[PDB]
Formats: structure tokens, C-alpha cells, sequence
């Protein structure tokens, strides 16, 4: 390890205390976590994630987030999150456990933070180092577009990468995000996404999908579909890499079958 960093070792349960929150919406939330020591940063290598975990209704629960925050912060780590409620979806009487267990902590209380996980990594400049599994090492590919497809939070793994992409001057790869959600209002981290499209829009090209489309409505309505994918992500080649995050469903059922109908090969697409 080169830098001070938070995640010395991925088999250690890390205590963060939580030093600040933010109401976005109604169900939105920014939680902020203090490092060990102000001058500490996280160490996620961009591609990665953490887990948190605790025990809830007398069981271990965890849960995989990708924060905002990045390793040019000092001190602290944000993580965005929507909060699935008790009693709000007929579907789900008992709403999330993990959301609602952090909407439950007071300023002051402590959670376990463990990583960096993930078997993709970004190395900068089109370059991506991706493990088969858990037990090979990484195999290194360079590409010039990055197709990314989020669905609802899977949003922040995309996030991360496209920020790393951006802040470097020097990087030309061009990233192309289809983001789907239910509905406008479960758009999350709107702002952010397009006032990095109105800042970079030579790298970063940007769509979104819902079901429930409202009467004003500029862009595209129902699950990712084949028009979609040709229409807003970058076409297939060796150049090209698909990255993808959201409810499994949505990803087995709307995006593989598509994918494969277009021209995109297994081997050019990641699930994170
Ligand atoms: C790499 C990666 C990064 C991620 N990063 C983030 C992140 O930054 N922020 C974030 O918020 N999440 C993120 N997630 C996903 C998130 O880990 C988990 O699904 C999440 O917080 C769900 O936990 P839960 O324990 O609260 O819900 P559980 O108890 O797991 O699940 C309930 C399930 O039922 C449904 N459900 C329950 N109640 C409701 C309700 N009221 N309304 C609608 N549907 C409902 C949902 O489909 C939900 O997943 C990430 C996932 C991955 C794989």
C-alpha cells in the first residue's frame, strides 16, 4: 500500500462513525462516514465496491454500495441511498433491511464498512483488468467506449467510473450511460449526471428509460429493449466494453437477450 488509506485488509470489519446526513427527497438520502483519522482516505480502486454489515432483527445482514465520495477525500466517505420503507408497497410489506436500518442510526453511531471487492478494475486511459474469478488474476484489455447500463441504484458503480474517466484530461475513452427506472421521480442523482452531460459532452453521452412515463417526457418509456441498446449505447467491436448494474430481473430478462440480439458478446459485457 502505497497511500494512508481505510481498507488495509479485505477480511477486516472496519467501525465508520457516522458524522453527518442529508434528506434528498423523501426516500433519498447522503449518509457521511468519518475515516480513522482526517488525514485518511478509503482506497477503492475505481471499479470496486464496499459491504456493510450489522446484525437486524437478530440476523447478520450485508449489503454491497458503491460511495460518491472518491480517493481524493480526505477523511470522510459519502454514500447515497434509497430507502425502501415498511408498509409503503403492497409487494413489500416489510421494506428493506439495510436502508432502513442506516434512515434508523443517530449521528454518533457506528457501522461496519469491509473491502475493496469486485472482480473489475479501472485503470485509467481505456484500460480495464478484469479477474474470470475470485482465483485468476487479472486479464488487461484497452477500449475506447464504455457502454454502461444502470438500472435504479446501480446507478453510483457507473457514477464512479465516469467521474474517474472525466477528471482525467488525458483520457479520450467516450462513456455511454442508458439509465432505466420506474418512474421520473426515481431518477436518482440527476443533477450530478447532467451537469457532468453539460461540462463533458465529448465523453459523455447520456439517456434515460422509465416505465411510467409523465406527460412531459423527452426521452425513451418501458424496459431496456433492442432499439434502446442500438440507439444509445456504443456499437459492437473489440473497442467497445458493456458495464451493467441493477435488479437482477431486469438484467437476466430485458438486457442479456438484447445485448445478444444486437451483436454484443459475453465476453465484452461485465455485471457488477
Ligand atoms: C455494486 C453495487 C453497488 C450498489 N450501490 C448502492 C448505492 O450506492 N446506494 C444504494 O442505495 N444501493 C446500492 N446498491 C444496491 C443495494 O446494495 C441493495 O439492494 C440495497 O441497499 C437493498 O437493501 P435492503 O437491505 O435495504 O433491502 P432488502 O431487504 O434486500 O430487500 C428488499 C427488496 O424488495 C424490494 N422492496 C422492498 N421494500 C420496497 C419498497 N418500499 N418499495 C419498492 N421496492 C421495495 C426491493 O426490490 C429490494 O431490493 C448496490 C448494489 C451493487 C450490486
Amino acid at each position: 500500500h502505497h497511500h494512508m488509506i481505510t481498507l488495509e485488509n479485505p477480511d477486516i470489519k472496519y467501525p465508520l462513525r457516522l458524522i453527518d446526513k442529508e434528506i434528498l427527497s423523501h426516500d433519498t438520502r447522503r449518509f457521511r462516514f468519518a475515516l480513522p483519522s482526517p488525514q485518511h482516505i478509503l482506497g477503492l480502486p475505481i471499479g470496486q465496491h464496499i459491504y456493510l454489515s450489522t446484525r437486524i432483527d437478530g440476523n447478520l445482514v450485508i449489503r454491497p454500495y458503491t460511495p460518491v465520495s472518491s480517493d481524493d477525500d480526505k477523511g470522510f466517505v459519502d454514500l447515497v441511498v434509497k430507502v425502501y420503507f415498511k408498509e409503503t408497497h403492497p409487494k413489500f410489506p416489510a421494506g428493506g433491511k439495510m436502508s432502513q436500518y442506516l434512515e434508523n442510526m443517530n449521528i454518533g453511531d457506528t457501522i461496519e464498512f469491509r473491502g475493496p471487492n469486485g472482480l473489475l478494475v479501472y485503470q485509467g486511459k481505456g484500460k480495464f483488468a478484469i479477474r474470470a474469478d475470485k482465483k485468476s488474476n487479472p486479464v488487461v484489455r484497452t477500449v475506447k467506449s464504455v457502454g454502461m447500463i444502470a438500472g435504479g441504484t446501480g446507478i453510483t458503480p457507473m457514477l464512479q467510473v465516469i467521474r474517474a474517466v472525466l477528471k482525467d484530461p488525458n483520457d479520450h475513452t467516450v462513456c455511454y450511460l442508458l439509465f432505466a427506472n420506474q418512474s421520473e421521480k426515481d431518477i436518482l442523482l440527476r443533477p450530478e449526471l447532467e451537469e457532468l452531460r453539460n461540462e463533458h459532452s465529448s465523453r459523455f453521452k447520456l439517456w434515460y428509460t422509465v416505465d411510467k412515463a409523465p406527460d412531459a417526457w423527452d426521452y425513451s418509456q418501458g424496459f431496456v429493449n433492442e432499439e434502446m441498446i442500438r440507439d444509445h449505447l456504443p456499437p459492437p467491436g473489440e473497442e467497445t466494453l458493456i458495464l451493467m448494474c441493477g435488479p437482477p430481473p431486469m438484467i437476466q430478462f430485458a438486457c442479456l437477450p438484447n445485448l445478444e440480439r444486437v451483436g454484443h458478446p459475453k465476453e465484452r459485457c461485465f455485471t457488477f
